[PDB]
């Protein structure tokens, strides 16, 4: 297999990085690159971007900005399902009727040269015939996510042979991709990095309209992978690290840490506010090495404890999401989801409930209304020995599964700090997971129950059975190559930290809150 | 699946006006072992996990009443640490009961293929090779039949496929037949299936089977039927779902001051004991019926809140079992129990070190003889309210009553909750099969989350009771089909201990 995909650009100047002695070949985003996309767009009249999700919205905005500033002539046009109440949000951010930029979603779909398919992943699974038959023949569609492909062979089918199919796959929540370019425009531009993958190309234009479309998102770096490599490492990802386990992490830690005697307030503060705070802060920039320095000699001791009892419990679990990702199992049951959301077999609707309601949540609410802006939280030890050691265990799993430093660095390391966390620092779970896809908010509420369990179950009652520190772990980690190569993609990263507060608009509407 | 028995007496019982046909059990039917066991000199038993020792012993037993010169040989794989244990329960190699696994499903005539079912998907083609042509494969769970639907694929078409599926663990199939011995039997019902039938022999060795094993009654179903229900109920009601709500709860009445001895009380000792009792012989009508006024509503409040959030997980779960994904988990998780593509082995951890098992632990260790606990009106109101949402779900994804009833309710109560009450959740969750034990482990935490994220927020926000919901919970017509089975069900209530020593050996103590 290949763990490194190059590609050609004749638009765009492809650089090499090199991770841990793998060369990987990129693209550097930036705004003084928005004069090209005319170059890269050549084909292409009109992109229709269907849905109007968490990715949409901000996907849409970033296009049509970055297509302005380069004095295109590119229409953007946003599709929705004749049931959507979303058209309303559309005009709000500039696309109508009146400018031709909205209307029906096949419509939509029947008139683009470019078409990104945006729409829950569920809704792909039990839609693509009508899309495929919809699309005009040579045209592109592009997605934000391989998932469809993963359903098509589970039914041992695939793409029609006569339009192109790539992908665009932002590594962080649509809020913070329109956010961060939002930032970029007082500079050279800022956004997420994204992943982009060629799956069938007739006429060669694919890669460098995958290009643009990147650039135009304000990405500040773009790496390559397959839609393979990407929704294994994508849905186990957000199951993982980004979403599902750390919610798992903090709600174990809250409760043990108020079980124990710590007050509610102080026990928030070690876990929520420690790890949206300092523990993501000083890794975006410096990494996991300067954050285990920056503790005390007592601290590493407690780090030690925390890592050393949390890193195979966490390997378990995400050994396990893994494989059920990668199989077609988790896949299946995220399409069935989809169809529970609605009434059928004489059985109720269940669409997806509150995560932030309970206890710790509640108690967030209080630490928040009186917290002081710029607040960077302790760097309680334990608690960062417990997230960095799943934080390790995930980078571990995805290099024995086969995938590339640069997909593993932004899925496993990059995403949580820059684009993710921040949410939760401003408003708890809901305010990160809920701004995520309908397959991330189901994978989260699948999975942070099972780390919570083996965390309780295994880890801590190690630590109160005086289990000896596996000094091998903790060595392994302080040696360990991922370290360099966070290091390398740290140097692409703009000098802008995304900006969110418990009251801010670009976020899904049902999320706002003032 | 209609049957027709040539050796055995064919009953009817009508659930909720659906008339389905059961075989009643009892040891005055041992003597017609010999005709149903037709063309069998050897039952080989494949495996020694939580069913082989228990159907083992119980065959033996039965046979040796019905002077059956059909020899029990147990086959184990290479150098299995289960022959010692083996020897312990009589089987031997001097006797030609022991064996090696390959050598004794060549030789015979009924196998019983009791190992993990993870184990069964990597290696059914090997186990297929040794069958003799026009020999009988026996299941004791449908999961195989799920697993090769995933494949394509179906059994050879050389051989017979029936199944006899216990309806409680392996241990209490054993105990049960034990304490039955001087009262014409005692057991745990079990659902019989017949997939293949090479010469009409089939049916009449599955109800021998059954029979042998102790069922007070065996009903009809099918391998799928029976997979789609069993995968489902340990991740829901069975062991999963009633894990995740005495952690919920627990953690809920100790955050609202109650003292742990209480919360543990008031929640483990309260489910396994007086509300079991209570459903048991009596029902689940019967208990809502015996409690105060005040209680009634506190069950209510109760009830209306954790309903639909209970059906919310029980109608993924069961799609996730229909669907294949969730067979697909199980066999890939028997994988990472070894050392593969340079990653560790993960077996199975325990599930009751944790701080409210450590309290149970205190609890029982002062608990009087006979003690079943306080009924605690709230725990009540969650139990039932899941326990009604997986009938449901069970009823609008097709199930038979006998299936759902035993699935949803006999088994819970007769089977496995005793043991919880005896010695905590694992010595309930890890005495079942390999597939429930990973089961309970991957959905328990899924209730626990979702009780405590939707139906006690519901409970704290003041969520008015849903009427409608509590009135057919009152009149549902699945109360008075429980109390029919419950008529065939003998006056003898399961006897087991901490120090039980008719349980896995890993989880006999002191
Ligand atoms: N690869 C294998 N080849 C052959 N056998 C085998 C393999 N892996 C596990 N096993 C055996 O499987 C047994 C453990 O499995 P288990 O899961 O505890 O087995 P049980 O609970 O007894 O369940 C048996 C059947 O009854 C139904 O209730 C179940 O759904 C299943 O279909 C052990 O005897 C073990 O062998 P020992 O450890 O005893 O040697
Ligand atoms: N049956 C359907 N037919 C068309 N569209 C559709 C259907 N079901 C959900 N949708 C749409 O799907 C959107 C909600 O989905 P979502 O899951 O929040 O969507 P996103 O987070 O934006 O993700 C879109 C893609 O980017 C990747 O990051 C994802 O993995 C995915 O491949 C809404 O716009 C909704 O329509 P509106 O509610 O806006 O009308
Ligand atoms: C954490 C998950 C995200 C934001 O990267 C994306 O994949 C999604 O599904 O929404
Ligand atoms: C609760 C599950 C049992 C005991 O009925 C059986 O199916 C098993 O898998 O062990
Ligand atoms: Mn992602
Ligand atoms: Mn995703
Ligand atoms: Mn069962
Ligand atoms: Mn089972």
């Amino acid at each position: 297999s290949a763990t490194t995909f190059d590609f050609d650009s004749s638009v765009f100047k492809k650089e090499k990085v090199t991770l841990s002695g793998h060369d990987e070949y990129i693209v550097r985003g930036g705004r003084n690159l928005f004069p090209l996309l005319p170059d890269a767009f050549k084909g292409i009249k009109q992109i229709g971007v269907i849905g109007w999700g968490s990715q949409a919205p901000a996907q849409a905005q970033n296009l049509k900005d970055s297509l302005t500033e380069a004095k295109s002539d590119v229409v953007v046009k946003i599709g929705l399902r004749k049931g959507s109440n979303s058209f309303a949000e559309a005009r709000a951010a500039g696309f109508s009727e009146e400018n031709g930029t909205l209307g029906d979603m096949w419509e939509t779909i029947s008139g683009s040269d470019l078409v990104l398919l945006l729409i829950s992943d569920s809704a792909q699974a039990d839609n693509y015939e009508k899309v495929f038959s919809h699309m005009k023949p040579n045209s592109i569609l592009g997605l934000s996510h391989g998932f469809l492909l993963g359903h098509l062979q589970s039914l041992g089918q695939d793409f029609p042979k006569n339009i192109s199919v790539i992908a665009v796959c932002p590594k962080g929540m649509g809020p913070s991709v329109r956010r961060l370019y939002v930032q970029g425009k007082e500079v050279n531009g800022a956004g997420i990095n994204s992943s982009f993958a060629v799956h069938q190309d007739v006429d060669g234009r694919a890669t460098d309209v995958a290009l643009g479309w990147s650039i135009a998102l304000g990405s500040p770096f773009t790496f390559a992978t397959t839609l393979e490599q990407e929704y294994k490492s994508d849905i186990f990802g957000e199951r993982g690290i980004l979403l599902g386990a750390v919610h798992g992490i903090v709600e174990c830690l809250f409760r043990r840490y108020t079980e124990s005697g710590m007050s509610e307030d102080l026990a928030y503060k070690n876990t929520v506010e420690c790890i949206t705070g300092v523990i993501s802060k000083t890794i975006s920039t410096k990494g996991m090495l300067a954050l285990y320095n920056s503790l005390s000699e007592e601290g590493k001791k407690d780090f030690q404890a925390a890592y050393s009892a949390s890193y195979y419990p966490s390997m378990d679990i995400l050994y396990e999401c893994y494989e059920d990702v990668a199989s077609g199992s988790e896949i299946r049951s995220v399409v069935l989801a989809g169809r529970r959301f609605y009434e059928k077999e004489g059985l109720p609707a269940f669409p997806m409930g509150k995560i932030d309601q309970t206890r710790m949540w509640k108690v967030g609410e209080k630490v928040r209304s009186v917290r002081p802006a710029g607040d960077l939280g302790p760097l309680y030890p334990f608690t960062a020995g417990v997230y960095v050691a799943l934080m390790m265990a995930q980078i571990e799993i995805l290099r024995k599964k086969g995938h590339s430093y640069s997909e593993i660095i932004n899925e496993s390391v990059i995403e949580a700090v820059d684009s993710l966390n921040p949410f939760m620092h401003a408003r708890g779970v809901s305010f990160m997971v809920d701004n995520c896809s309908t397959t991330a908010r189901l994978g989260s509420r699948k999975w942070a129950p099972r780390f919570d369990y083996i965390l309780s179950q295994q880890a801590l009652v190690a630590v109160d059975n005086g289990a000896p520190i596996n000094q091998d772990l903790i060595s392994n980690f302080l040696s360990d190559p991922v370290h360099e190569a966070i290091g390398v993609c740290a140097q692409l990263r703009p000098s802008v930290d995304i900006s969110v507060t418990a009251d801010a608009d670009f976020v899904r509407p049902e999320l706002r809150q003032a």
